């Protein structure tokens, strides 16, 4: 039974992996493993371009580590100027899937004190939704926003006919 | 009953914008319009900040040409390389909201001719999700990726509080 590592030990984490990986490809199994590895990056990325790296030096260092998965994944939350959101980045030994999740706007009062370091600060949270679960009324969640973005990431691995290399 | 302009006369895009409204506001009640208007881009955006211009003049441009209506709605799609994504902007009389939906990637096939009707290639499957159900296998639609974006561009108007003008 191939395992697919998860470049995190969050629970959160790890289960939206399983959740998309079970919803894409219903009919095969995997073991799911959440491995702890270094992002090389400020523990909060503070721009598109370094949380995108974050993710993807989290999935090269899961590969050195973990050797032999079919599937690495890396989720990396962060921020740019006003706006949140994360990267998603599935790896297989030959091919590579990314897709950033829809991002949100974070209260100016929010952003300002996260400025400097503080996350937590969402007090004015990770049980009902988060953030994104907070600021919609629940009528999303960080889970189901996070779930869209894994699986337009599993895409290339999807259409293997579309995307060679 | 109040009204809100759709910088838009595409069904579809006016279905979601309605969805989204409705499921942020389970109650109330306004009269969906959608209006043509142009956004001064490129057809076809190529990259994200151009695609956020051409929804953002659209909205304004919507904004000038039928005055009164209490929101204002401006979607559009886009490229940047090998990803495609669209901007969801939602304008009031006091503020402003924003999301841009989860980013897809195309297939290298696609890039290579580029005009978004490439798709209609490898025909009407298209209206079947879009490119986005076509290559998820249905697990998403372009209209349930563009309802997550539409609901995090409601969050300042969900949270007066939190998001001042
Ligand atoms: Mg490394
Ligand atoms: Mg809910
Ligand atoms: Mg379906």
């Amino acid at each position: 039974m191939r395992k697919i590592i998860i470049a995190s030990q969050n629970p959160a984490k790890v289960n939206a992996v399983r959740s998309a990986f079970s919803t894409v490809f219903p009919d095969q199994e995997w073991e799911f493993i959440g491995v702890s590895v270094p992002s090389e990056v400020a523990d909060q990325p503070m721009s598109d371009e370094e949380t995108k790296q974050g993710a993807l030096n989290r999935v090269r260092n899961a590969k050195q580590r973990h050797p032999g998965a079919e599937y690495y994944v890396g989720l990396e939350a962060g921020i740019e100027e006003n706006k949140t959101f994360a990267w998603m980045i599935v790896e297989s030994d030959q091919q590579r899937g990314e897709s950033r999740s829809a991002c949100l706007m974070l209260p100016p009062l929010v952003l300002e004190r996260l400025r400097q370091a503080k996350g937590d600060v969402m007090d004015e949270i990770k049980q009902k939704g988060g953030a994104i679960g907070l600021l919609t009324r629940h009528h999303l969640t960080r889970s189901t926003v996070y779930h869209q973005a894994l699986i337009l990431a599993l895409i290339p691995f999807i259409n293997p006919e579309h995307y060679p290399s």
